């Protein structure tokens, strides 16, 4: 009956509007988190590239001093592998962040403001199109999560390699410092 | 009513699909925050450890230079280099409440005005669904590209570490041969 037909429209409208407002907040939150990740990723890329450049300069400085010692002892040439080829890439997802913020705003226009057969067949078609697109989107999110687990392993491997480097340095250079200490007590300063 | 039923179901079906996409989005964002911050802490550890070793190598070179002659050293300070960390927990949490809270928005139950109202309801739902699907597509695009680069910089970090291991091996090896030559005279 007539009132039930309008009152329903009010429920469909009130519920739908509630979902839009919530979805808008989620879209803004996704845009905010994406922008923050973009920033720290690119900052960290620049920290690494600054590190590599300064290490090259420092290794050359060690290389020069060693040869001077060697030629002094003589009275050879040493090279250390260049690490200049190591480069950290930057990421650019600004276009996606913009679309998210744009649709977040666009949804204001999709809210239902009610006035106080063919359509059904057309409606069957639109949902199918959405179901096909939302499926491809969900598949992309799944494979990305799989890449994120594969990534966790890789970050663990260089956590291992980093600790291995640390102890190799403490062992080699601590031992040199002790051995040199005994040679220095035996020899006279120039 | 038949159209009223059809839209009410289609909505409910799509809300659930959105919910799952929101939950995977918070999940990928949570994983990214962790490996980004781990990779950041590794970089800062490497900087700190290298600075200490460059200082140790610096004193060792000058000490050797003070006992040989006639044929000064401070290495550049890299301790200022810092990798910042990220905090997006508030955004990830909000993504999770909204995905759960979408349960509340689910539904169950002249003649030109109602016909015009249903025409409006269908068109707004269709336009919003199309807009949301496009934004989720953008979210997926950004997450894959984010994974992509953080992986490349993790691999670059790994190759840097293994190159560093050889360079400091070569330095150490040369220093030990210099020590034995000095020991002899």
């Amino acid at each position: 009956t007539q009132n039930v037909l309008y009152e329903n429209q009010k429920l469909i409208a009130n519920q739908f509007n509630s979902a839009i407002g919530k979805i808008q907040d989620s879209l803004s939150s996704t845009a905010s988190a994406l922008g923050k990740l973009q920033d720290v990723v690119n900052q960290n890329a620049q920290a690494l590239n600054t590190l590599v450049k300064q290490l090259s300069s420092n290794f050359g400085a060690i290389s020069s001093v060693l040869n001077d010692i060697l030629s002094r002892l003589d009275k050879g040439d040493v090279d250390l592998g260049d690490i200049s080829g190591i480069n950290a890439s930057v990421v650019n997802i600004q276009k996606e962040i913009d679309r998210l913020n744009e649709v977040a705003k666009n949804l204001n226009e999709s809210l239902i403001d009610l006035q106080e057969n063919v359509l059904y067949e057309n409606q069957k078609l639109i949902a199918n199109q959405f179901n096909s697109a939302i499926g491809k989107i969900q598949d992309s999110l799944s494979s990305t999560a799989s890449a994120l687990g594969k990534l966790q392993d890789v970050v663990n491997q260089n956590a291992q390699a980093l600790n291995t480097l640390v102890k190799q340095l403490s062992s080699n250079f601590g031992a040199i410092s002790s051995v040199l200490n005994d040679i220095l007590s035996r020899l006279d300063k120039v």
